[PDB]
């Protein structure tokens, strides 16, 4: 195993180095706006010397964006589709690539098979080649690793079952920035080369200049390279047919045959195509090939890509004429003209990069490494896209919500093999295909119009439904007595209770146990664990009534704690924002023990009296003026008091200092320990008067944030024996510190109402020394440094935060992991912040023509770690990583993989069980299984599950931690016949497995394996 922490990579560029040296200066470079006028000696290419120009046709097409997905679909793209079958077809040298499958397979299982057959062809010749392959082309910035890979399987799946191909090479052209977690996901996936659009105009100069926009793309912490990846940049502003012939759009706007006028486009350089003729073909040939010749010095091959194509093109077949034979007409006379030294032709993307590579053989160029990332992206001036890492907030967390139940429904089901009846596979494969459309760079983005964030949502909620009744069906199943089970497949016998999903204050849909001496006096539930190690866990539901209690299966008696359920009000009689208590609901906390990968079962049961092993909470309303709050039957009456500081101590673990406002002002880690000064505070950036207005892709700040006016406000605070809070309300957002034991939690139920062109942020201010370095994670894969730099806008130092960051010094960190992608910086010295919500009421002329005003609440979720770290092994200064430590990772597996909560709905379970997977191997912390999947349907002789696991690299703090059990994932389910290591998509056999054993993965690297059963 390599080492990822102590050797630094030696690469060409190194994207951090390479931003602390460039100076990022926007000058006009004349034509090409951001370059500078290419020069090139024309005696470069002659006879045995020819440039090679491949024109690859493509179509961008967006699973939604400006109009739904099926929109788009009825009105563009199945005519896209239908037509290039058509032209392709009949038109053996033309070439298209397609990227998105998720509308090919809307597409293809539409046609008859006949032209299903035609269609097979097309591709079995290589007129129409897939490129990535992916269910969408997703964003790079927020996504999770976990789903990038889903919709990749997704639509790779599909293309394998389906046209019997498995693209080597991806295409990622408008995504707002590139992460290197695409290139690790690729190299594991098969692929030998990706391309990308969408980075910073000065790093394009600067890679230009010294001909560094192909590299081998490896990891950041990779010293050996093996995780190379051979990635092209493209150089131009666009993927548009102005921005990708060459250098100056006025010359390459003349050669989009689509905007002669009959199409409703035009060039906005004013001068307009021509159509192609045999008196103006030598001249038109002249300008074209000036133009590429002046591309390709910006490359090191005679190997040109010139793409051809923009938003939904090649549409009506009179757009595949003019485009195709216009084109035909240049190549066969700057192929003819000797003097051009040119051999020009349509081609696809595999071509050019098969081209490029026979050359690297043939000794003519040798390429750069490189590692890094490509955030925050700009396109022009200071507009840097990091408003999208937070647009849409509520969406962004549905995202992980639905990412985890995706995970878990996969997995609970892959145990056995169900009958067709069931249902399972058909609502796993619509699960599956909602959660990987969102990955769509306009869905988890927040980048769409209204109606489209609206479809998504519809869509993700109809795949949570999905996912809840595979689960709830596994469960029954799994823990009920063989001989005894009897499945209704239609039936509900367990709900899923999820304590912050939409949350409190969001949505009440949680369901109360209803218990009563004279209608049920006890009720199961089950706790499921998706990752590979035994967890322990404080779960709660809501009950009817304070007097509960709970056992295990074997009716052990089982530490419990009642406290009332609050809700918030703004009332808008007293103009406060202040808890009302339940009088007939109550919440019921305990600590669940779960199997690696399995269910525990537990009962509730009501008595008429405190029972002996339930405590209940205390509560304090902190407010000036206060008024009564009855609970109904809870046992303690609710005490009052004036606004003051307050301290509070769960356990063995922290002592959490707050303001007379709410909100935390210190952490003391043990008894003896300093207090360690840790401010919470909501402040607010606004929108500019003059100039560029900040949208839902482009945040453009008035100026560093103002303090939200907090005025009085209530706070609320419950202490209890397992867990203990403080809640106030502020204004925009109710902020809540959960603390049970460990790590506090923090909730904001954030509703930004009507406070138009606002966003708000939360603040972190510490003493820590950490200057201008700060620590974010790309795609909940690995943490990258970053270095604030005040020679770039506030908004450029703003980052995606898709599961955490950290800022430390050389003895103590702050770790803040998230349950949700949004935006954040570390701006001055000892600080951390990440932005809540934004309401804009103008749009960013990026094309969404819309503010964005369709706010609705969201309730986001946190986990705030202080550490000590100076005895912490850490990677050396120039080390471009960094690693979270135990305590870190688990809380964000705490924030991402919760236990998941199952009531049972009928009042007898018959059969029922207490447990399920005691047998299963409790792995290293550092080790998950990331996806189990059965990749076989019953009927299939041999079973075949796939598992992808993956390892993190855990800082060495001291901290022993050891005996923990191998996993081999090949021998989990009996009579194993064959354990594959596989391709991450389960799609190719990389190595057959010496007794059918799995092994482990080193630290940062992710396996596939697929177990076969003969059974
Ligand atoms: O690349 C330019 C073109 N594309 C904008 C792209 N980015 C956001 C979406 O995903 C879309 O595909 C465009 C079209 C229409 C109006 C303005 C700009
Ligand atoms: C799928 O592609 C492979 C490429 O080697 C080919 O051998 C096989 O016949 C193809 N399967 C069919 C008939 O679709
Ligand atoms: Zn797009």
């Amino acid at each position: 195993c390599q080492d990822v922490v102590q050797d630094v990579p030696n690469v060409d560029v190194q994207m951090l180095e390479l931003y602390d040296r460039m100076s990022f200066k926007d000058i006009d470079g004349g034509v090409w706006k951001q370059g500078w006028n290419i020069k090139y000696d024309p005696l470069k290419y002659n006879a045995h010397h020819k440039l090679k120009v491949f024109v690859v046709p493509h179509s961008h097409n967006d699973p939604g964006w400006i109009q739904t997905f099926e929109e788009y679909y009825q009105h563009d793209t199945k005519h896209i589709l239908s037509n290039a079958l058509r032209h392709l077809h009949d038109n053996p040298e033309m070439k298209f690539i397609w990227a998105e499958i998720s509308y090919f397979a809307r597409f293809y299982h539409d046609l008859g098979e006949n032209k299903k057959l035609q269609m097979k062809s097309i591709v079995k010749n290589g007129q129409l080649e897939f490129v990535t392959g992916g269910w969408v082309m997703p964003d790079e910035a927020n996504s999770h690793w976990r789903n990038v890979l889903l919709q990749l399987t997704e639509g790779q799946t599909w293309l394998k079952q389906f046209m019997n191909v498995t693209p080597t090479a991806s295409w990622a052209i408008d995504p707002f920035g590139h992460s290197p977690t695409m290139p690790y996901i690729l190299q594991k996936s098969g692929f030998k080369n990706m391309l990308i659009q969408r980075t910073h105009y000065s790093v394009k100069k600067e890679l230009a200049q010294q001909r560094q926009l192909e590299f081998l793309w490896r990891q950041i912490w990779d010293n050996k390279g093996d995780t190379a990846l051979f990635t092209h940049m493209m150089p131009f502003y666009s993927y548009d047919i102005p921005h990708t012939c060459g250098p100056d759009p006025k010359v390459c706007c003349q050669f989009d045959f689509k905007r002669m006028g009959s199409f409703g486009l035009s060039c906005p350089w004013k001068v307009p195509p021509r159509t192609i003729s045999d008196q103006n073909v030598a001249a038109r040939s002249d300008l074209l090939v000036d133009q590429w010749k002046k591309k390709a010095e910006l490359y090191r091959t005679n190997v040109l890509l010139i793409p051809l194509g923009d938003d939904f093109r090649f549409k009506q077949n009179t757009e595949w004429d003019v485009q195709r034979v216009n084109y035909e007409r240049l190549f066969e006379h700057i192929n003819s003209q000797a003097h051009f030294n040119v051999q020009a032709q349509f081609g696809t993307l595999q071509e050019y990069f098969d081209a490029v590579h026979q050359a690297e053989r043939a000794g003519q160029a040798e390429f750069p490494t490189l590692s890094g990332d490509f955030f925050t992206y700009a396109d022009r001036s200071d507009n840097y896209w990091s408003g999208y890492y937070t647009s849409r907030p509520y969406h962004k967390r549905m995202d992980r919500v639905l990412m985890h139940y995706v995970r878990a429904a996969e997995m609970l089901s892959a145990w056995h093999s169900w009958d067709g009846m069931a249902r399972i596979e058909e609502r796993l494969e619509q699960a599956r295909r909602e959660l990987s459309l969102f990955q769509h760079h306009d869905g988890i983005t927040g980048t769409a119009k209204t109606h489209v964030v609206v479809d998504y949502e519809q869509r993700m909620q109809e795949a949570l439904k999905a996912c809840q009744m595979v689960m709830q069906q596994s469960v029954y199943r799994l823990l009920t007595k063989p001989s005894i089970y009897s499945p209704d497949f239609s039936f509900s016998y367990f709900t899923l209770d999820d304590s912050r999903w939409p949350g409190s204050g969001v949505e009440d849909s949680r369901t109360t146990i209803i218990l009563g001496e004279d209608i049920l006096p006890s009720k199961h539930v089950v706790m499921h664990n998706t990752l590979p190690h035994w967890r322990e866990q404080l779960v709660d539901f809501y009950v009817s009534s304070p007097f509960v209690s709970v056992t295990d299966l074997a009716n052990n008696p089982v530490e419990a704690q009642v406290s009332p359920v609050w809700s918030w009000h703004h009332d808008t009689l007293t103009k406060t924002i202040h808890p009302q208590g339940s009088t007939t609901k109550y919440r019921i906390i305990f600590k669940a023990r779960v199997p690696p990968m399995g269910l525990a079962t537990y009962v509730l049961t009501i008595s008429d009296s405190k029972p002996e092993h339930t405590s209940y909470a205390s509560n304090l309303l902190l407010r000036k003026n206060p008024t009564s709050l009855p609970l109904g039957q809870y046992p303690e009456d609710v005490k009052f008091g004036d606004p003051r500081e307050i301290s509070l101590r769960v356990g063995n673990g922290p002592t959490l200092a707050f303001s007379e406002q709410g909100l935390l002002k210190s952490i003391q880690l043990t008894q003896d320990s300093p207090h360690v000064p840790v401010h919470f505070k909501f402040l607010k950036y606004g929108v500019r008067s003059h100039g560029d207005r900040s949208g839902a892709y482009l945040f453009l700040p008035n100026g560093p944030a103002s303090p939200v006016e907090l005025g009085q406000p209530v706070v609320l605070v419950t202490k209890g024996k397992l867990e203990s809070s403080v809640s106030v309300g502020l204004p925009s957002v109710v902020h809540q510190t959960i603390m049970r034991g460990g790590a506090p939690e923090i909730r904001n139920l954030v509703d930004i109402g009507s406070l138009d062109n606002t966003e708000i942020v939360m603040r972190l201010e510490t003493h820590i020394d950490s200057g201008d370095i700060f620590y974010t994670d790309l795609n909940g894969l690995q943490f990258i440094k970053r270095r604030r730099l005040d020679k770039l806008p506030l908004q450029a130092n703003y980052y995606p935060i898709p599961s955490g960051m950290f800022i430390e010094d050389a003895n103590t960190r702050l770790t803040l992991l998230t349950g949700q992608p949004l935006g954040g910086s570390s701006l001055a010295s000892g600080e951390l912040e990440i932005m809540q919500d934004r309401r804009l009421a103008s749009d960013d002329e990026r094309g969404l023509g819309q503010g964005v005003l369709d706010n609705k609440p969201v309730l986001h979720i946190y986990r705030l770690v202080l550490e000590k770290v100076n005895n912490c092994v850490r990677p050396s200064k120039l080390h471009p990583a960094g690693y979270l430590t135990s305590a870190a990772h688990k809380a964000s597996q705490s924030l991402l993989d919760p236990l998941d909560k199952f009531i049972f709905a009928e009042n007898e379970w018959i059969g029922a069980q207490g447990q399920f997977g005691g047998d299963h191997p409790s792995a290293r912390e550092d080790l998950d299984v990331s996806v189990m999947r059965r990749l076989t349907k019953s009927s299939a002789k041999t079973q075949r599950v796939g598992y992808v696991l993956h390892r993190t690299n855990l800082m060495q703090c001291g901290t022993p931690e050891e005996h923990t059990q191998k996993l081999d994932v090949c021998h989990l389910l009996p009579n194993v016949a064959r354990c594959e290591r596989t391709t991450l998509t389960f799609l190719q056999n990389l190595e057959h497995l010496d007794g059918m054993v799995a092994p482990e993965v080193c630290p940062m690297e992710t396996a596939a394996y697929v177990s076969s059963h003969s059974s």
